[PDB]
């Protein structure tokens, strides 16, 4: 009848999900009219705002469906039921898997300009070695085994592959190896003081320039250019320059040197030789029709109808619930594989970090969802919260600490 009446018969629920579906819609509705009206703001222009109002408009449905689930004995109502339920974390999710989609394969393009600066500078074989100190070595100066056997060499080497390598690999696996010894190389970096502040004041390709420096004679023989290194942390790329010219490392490997530099000076790879914006509305489209297509099909094979209550108690069964589910779930992990693999990523003062943790939240929560609902004697409840709790963890790890920074410190606002 009214969750008001069911709050005065002892049902404490009823109109608490009203209420917190309520503050939900209000709260959605301020974010987005901070984002529309600080559209042009660094921090909203620099992520995919039509993305975003995507994941706004899932996390409203999310809320809406509180009001379709607690409803009057309509049977429209127990269509939207099934429709919300299943399209607002479709469309949430979408989105954010085409926006960690698009992120993952810019971190590729990224570490192949410190490969093609490596492959350039260092040189690479494409056949098992062993280095200087006599050990298996296979790419850019990538180590196998320490073990004195060429068949572990290449049992290694072949379960780090996954293939019959045989000893011999290509361009783009030796690549594959690379990112684990820039990887490897970068944490060496961030964990000596010498290097760390230099390192996080930079840009790519002067990170870049540092790493091939590192790799050549190490973080504590990189750590001697004290003075060249505070040169290019305070920006001061035309004197680093000729303080490095001045070095015994410029007069012992002067060609590679000389490109070293031109690249900390000029900022470019031009020292050296080396995802569209309407295609992400047209992929989470799809994403999200795939979904509505699953709800049709599933309104034609089991057609929404009334049982039979401030409940809309409707003939939902559990497939109707486990397919959506189902491919909200594997949304979910893609989601979850993709900001793990950029969870490091300082993009957008750090976005990835926030959408990560959401992610996680995600994937826990909707693991306990399973066994709480499918064990549950009050199921249309518990949805309400599920859905309503899931909406909430999105919009406050992901937009909340956005709206904070641009109504709170108007000054971070700079690119
Ligand atoms: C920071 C701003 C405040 C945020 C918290 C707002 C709290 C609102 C909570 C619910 C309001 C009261 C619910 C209405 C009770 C209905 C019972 C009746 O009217 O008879
Ligand atoms: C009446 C339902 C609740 C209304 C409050 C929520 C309003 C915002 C809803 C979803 C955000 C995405 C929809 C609009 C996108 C931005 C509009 C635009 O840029 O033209
Ligand atoms: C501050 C935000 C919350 C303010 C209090 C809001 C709670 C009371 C509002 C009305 C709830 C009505 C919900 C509609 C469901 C009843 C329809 C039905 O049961 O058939
Ligand atoms: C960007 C995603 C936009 C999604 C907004 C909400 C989606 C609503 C889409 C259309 C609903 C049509 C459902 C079919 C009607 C019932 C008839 C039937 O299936 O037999």
């Amino acid at each position: 009848a009214s969750p008001v009446q069911y709050l005065r018969w002892g049902d404490p629920a009823p109109i608490a999900a009203v209420v917190f579906a309520c503050l939900g819609l209000l709260a959605t509705l301020f974010v987005t009219v901070v984002f529309i009206i600080y559209r042009d703001t660094p921090v909203v222009k620099s992520s995919s705002r039509e993305l975003c109002y995507i994941i706004l408009a899932g996390i409203c449905l999310g809320y809406l469906c509180t009001f379709c689930l607690i409803a009057k004995p309509k049977q429209i109502y127990c269509y939207l039921q099934r429709i919300g339920i299943g399209l607002s974390p479709a469309m949430s999710y979408s989105a954010l898997v085409t926006k960690t989609y698009r992120a993952a394969r810019i971190l590729a393009m990224s570490k192949k300009n410190i490969f093609e600066m490596l492959r350039i500078d260092e040189g690479l074989r494409l056949k098992i070695y062993k280095d200087t100190e006599g050990y298996y070595t296979i790419g850019i100066g990538h180590l196998l085994t320490k073990s004195p056997s060429l068949n572990a060499a290449k049992s290694e080497l072949d379960k780090a592959i996954g293939r019959n390598t045989n000893g011999v690999i290509t361009k783009d696996e030796a690549e594959k190896l690379f990112n684990q010894d820039v990887d490897a190389a970068v944490r060496g970096i961030l964990r000596n003081a010498k290097l760390k502040p230099v390192y996080d004041s930079l840009d790519a390709v002067r990170r870049a320039a540092l790493i091939n420096m590192v790799f050549q004679m190490g973080e504590t023989g990189v750590a001697g250019f004290t003075n060249s290194l505070r040169m290019l942390q305070q920006k001061r790329w035309d004197e680093a320059a000729v303080n490095l010219a001045k070095s015994r490392w410029y007069n012992q490997t002067p060609n590679r040197a000389k490109r070293v530099i031109t690249t900390f000076r000029t900022g470019t790879w031009d020292a050296y030789k080396i995802m569209s914006a309407c295609a992400q509305l047209v992929i989470a489209f799809i994403l999200i029709c795939i979904q509505l297509g699953i709800i049709v099909a599933l309104f034609i094979m089991e057609p929404p109808d009334i049982m039979h209550e401030v409940y809309l108690i409707c003939n939902t069964t559990n497939l109707g619930v486990v397919a959506p589910l189902g491919y909200n779930g594997l949304l979910i992990l893609a989601c979850t594989f993709y900001a793990f693999k950029t969870r490091n990523v300082p993009a957008n003062f750090n976005e990835a970090k926030y959408i990560a943790f959401t992610m996680y939240t995600t994937c826990i929560i909707w693991l306990a969802f399973v066994p709480i609902y499918f064990g549950s004697n009050y199921k249309i409840i518990t949805m309400c919260f599920s859905v309503s709790l899931s909406a909430t963890v999105a919009l406050g790890c992901m937009f909340v600490p956005k709206v904070y920074i641009i109504l709170a410190k108007p000054e971070r606002n700079v690119r």
